[PDB]
């Protein structure tokens, strides 16, 4: 069986060695639509699967050209899954872009990069206790014998939706003006993805408008809105994402 998955994380963190690693010399160069941008794609089998990888620009977040078009390609629902290359030397500044596909609701499997770097600065990551935080797998990207690989296709041909855990606790009237915004956007787009674009015009993003269709007139009086009821909702946002982050990276590291 076919899938395609796309593959996503923060510049410098060995995405594009996994991406090597997995699709050897079976790959294509090509080019972003529109754009001059290159896009890598490249084909390797699993166990049950025959897998089209699409390399996307690094970026640390969803929210320049690159930054861009990693996002337009999650949110054109291509992909059957993605697989977030996640720096774990770094794990805190990563996971900002691992939140971001979590709360989207895009099937996901972290590969848990550069343990030999983290294991070097005494850094140990809890697997599991990560792995139920972000309601998706963690796989140890062991280099040893291409052990991280394997585990890695194992995960693949397990794949599913993620589990629907609570992520990032944001304070009620946040969640009530953004469900507001989503009802009046394009209903092609999932109600979870209307809902995250919602939070993120309230947040100031303006890449985040040009899906949303009606919304972006909806905003200003959300916004106004918003300030009877507190005090800096953009920020509000910016702490309760961080507040989400640091819990875990505390149990987790």
């Amino acid at each position: 069986k076919k899938l395609t998955i796309g593959l996503i994380g923060n510049p410098n963190s060995g995405k594009t060695t996994l991406f090597n690693q997995l699709t050897g010399s079976r790959q294509r160069v090509g080019n972003w639509a529109g754009v001059t941008v290159e896009r890598k794609e490249g084909q390797f089998s699993t166990t049950d699967h025959q897998v089209t990888l699409v390399d996307l620009p690094g970026t640390y977040s969803l929210t320049s050209l690159d930054e861009q078009i990693a996002c337009h390609y999650i949110l054109s629902g291509d992909a059957d899954l993605l697989i977030n290359v996640v720096d774990a030397s770094n794990l805190e500044r990563n996971l900002y872009l691992t939140l971001q596909l979590l709360e989207l609701g895009i099937p996901c499997i972290v590969a848990l990069n550069m343990l030999d770097i983290a294991e070097k600065q005494n850094i140990r990551i809890e697997i599991d206790a990560l792995s139920a935080r972000l309601g998706c797998p963690v796989i140890p990207l062991v280099s040893t014998r291409g052990r991280g690989i394997e585990a890695l296709k194992l995960a693949i041909d397990r794949y599913k939706a993620n589990e629907n855990v609570e992520l990032v606790h944001y304070a009620q009237p946040l969640l009530n003006e953004a469900d507001s915004l989503a009802k009046v956007m394009p209903s092609d787009i999932p109600l979870k993805q209307r809902r995250w674009l919602g939070l993120q015009m309230l947040e100031g993003d303006i890449y985040s408008r040009a899906y949303a269709g009606e919304a972006s007139q909806h905003l200003d009086a959300a916004l106004a809105r918003l300030r009877n009821e507190m005090d800096d909702p953009a920020l509000h946002i910016a702490d309760a994402r961080y507040q989400c982050i640091a819990a875990i990276c505390d149990v987790v590291s």
